């Protein structure tokens, strides 16, 4: 039996904090060096293991193609090192903010947006013809439109430049994770719930497959399945803020359940997966044989999960319904590249959401973490919304270790890390920040604060039908109903 008081170190979960947005501003200038420096001293003294920061494409490659300026990020990194903190870098090929109620606006490079003025089908496009500038459509991954480059090649070249200009932080072990942005907000999904077009929680969202590049691919696919005349969904899909039952496409027994609907949803979600696969392949080509994790971010679309149609997951690109697991195919694709699944909605409870939203974040988390662990990959996480209270910290604590601590060794089920949203003035406010220091100590399983594996070369390409073998629905791992280590110091199993 174990010795009383001895906690095996395998129980430890690393805790990272997200830096403020704009910490390197749109001009490629790192301001408030002295203030930022003191926030980092506090974070380090709170016990955090590191921080996460966006590496914005539209800052670094702003001036033109292959004109990369890393100087400001090099400074920021040197500082984070000197404060004793690890670094998670997001390859952020997307836009930050740009609204009225927004800290900062960092678009993708200006010269890419020029191309878009004359050719707006480089952007994900809804049924009505609206273009979202946040991210380049997967439609354009392999289209040589960008001053003689394709979109995948721009992502490779930027990553190569990052590796080569950060080779010392990388060999020192200062950078531990590269999150590869695969979409809006850096997430592998379609922009189906865009605030810029009127979306409001808990709308069903809308499909984003109507750019001419993606429509060409569709016309071809649908012909080869023996039905030339099958259109992408129309008015039957409804619009962003509909309810499933008010549509033909998502109502019980709606179009989503017909042969046409399945075919379309299979294609739509397969394109997302293929995009993820091609982007992480470049990442793996670049970072092979370095001691660094690569990661992709998956959004938690928890609204309408208790509806049969799972409508908001579907518009987002996750073809997850009864008897079809939509997350396990993605985890399998990730496993081919030895990458980590970062799930970005860990803190929520079902009882905190309105009943008409048919929302099930707890069950959603359990499905995705389970499916990731079953494909032999690591799963890290983040909170979706800023939260300062005990209930939220205890729910994150449950999810990082869903069967609690193991006094005989590494736990059965453990998350690889948690990145907290966000470093801010509200977080450093004395009371808030005292609770946060208890949460970190609990994340560390009452050990004191303290490396990744060498990244293997991507395994063999999995063909599309071997990936569909992964949609076989299965039972998820059993979860505890409360944490082992709540923030109040107590133990619910005396
Ligand atoms: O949109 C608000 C409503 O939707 C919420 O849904 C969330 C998902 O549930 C989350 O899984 C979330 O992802 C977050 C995530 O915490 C983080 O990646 C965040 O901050 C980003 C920034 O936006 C981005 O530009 C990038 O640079 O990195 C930042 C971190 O440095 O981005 C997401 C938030 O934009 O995904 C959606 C939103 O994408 C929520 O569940 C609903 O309850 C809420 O009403």
């Amino acid at each position: 039996a174990p010795i009383p008081g001895v906690m095996p170190i395998g129980n430890y979960v690393s805790l990272y904090v997200m830096l403020p947005l704009g910490v390197v501003n749109a001009d490629n200038v790192f301001p408030d060096k002295e203030k930022v420096e003191d926030e980092l001293k506090q974070v380090k003294a709170g016990g955090c293991d590191g921080v996460m920061v966006d590496v914005w494409w539209g800052i670094i490659e702003a001036k033109g193609p292959k004109q990369y300026d890393w100087s400001a990020y090099r400074e920021l990194f040197q500082l984070v090192k000197k404060c004793g903190l690890k670094i998670q870098a997001i390859m952020s090929f997307h836009q930050c903010g740009g609204n009225v109620g927004d800290a900062v606006f960092i678009p993708i490079p200006q010269w890419i947006l020029q191309i878009g003025d004359k050719n707006p089908d480089i952007f994900y496009t809804n049924r009505a013809g609206n273009r979202n500038q946040e991210y380049l459509s997967l439609g354009v991954d392999n289209q040589r439109l960008f001053q003689g480059r394709t979109a995948l090649e721009m992502y490779r070249d930027f990553m190569e430049s990052f590796r080569d200009n950060m080779a010392d932080f990388l060999k020192a072990g200062d950078i531990v994770d590269i999150e590869v942005g695969c979409g809006a907000a850096g997430e592998l999904r379609y922009p189906s719930y865009p605030e810029t077009q009127g979306w409001v929680f808990p709308g069903i969202g809308e499909f984003q497959c109507y750019d001419k590049y993606m429509v060409a691919d569709w016309k071809e696919a649908v012909k080869q399945a023996g039905n030339a005349d099958w259109e992408m969904p129309g008015k039957g899909a409804g619009t962003y803020n509909d309810t499933p039952d008010k549509t033909e496409f998502f109502r019980p027994n709606g179009t989503y359940k017909t042969d046409m609907g399945k075919f379309f949803l299979t294609w739509y979600s397969n394109k997302l997966i293929i995009h993820g696969d091609q982007v992480l392949e470049e990442a793996n080509k670049v970072f092979v044989g370095l001691r660094v994790n690569i990661a992709a971010k998956v959004s938690g679309i928890h609204w309408w999960y208790n509806h049969v149609s799972h409508a908001a997951e579907l518009t987002a690109g996750f073809y997850n319904v009864a008897g079809r697991d939509g997350y396990r195919p993605i985890a399998r694709m990730l496993a081919r590249h030895h990458a980590t699944l970062n799930f970005t909605c860990l803190e929520m409870r079902d009882s905190e959401q309105p009943a008409e939203a048919k929302s099930a974040p707890q069950e959603l988390v359990q499905q995705v973490l389970s499916s990731g662990w079953k494909e032999y990959i690591d799963v890290a996480g983040e909170n979706a919304l800023p939260r300062y209270d005990a209930t939220a910290y205890n729910q994150m604590l449950l999810n990082v270790r869903p069967n609690g601590v193991n006094l005989n060794g590494p736990p059965k089920l453990k998350m690889s890390g948690l990145t907290y949203l966000r470093l801010s003035d509200d977080l450093l406010q004395t009371d808030n920040f005292e609770l946060f220091k208890k949460f970190v100590k609990k994340m560390h399983a009452d050990l004191d604060p303290s490396s990744p594996a060498v990244l293997e070369r991507s395994n063999s390409a999995i063909t599309i039908d071997e990936l569909m073998e992964a949609t076989k629905g299965s039972r998820p791992f059993p979860w505890y109903d409360v944490t082992d280590m709540p923030v109040d110091g107590s133990n619910p199993f005396d």
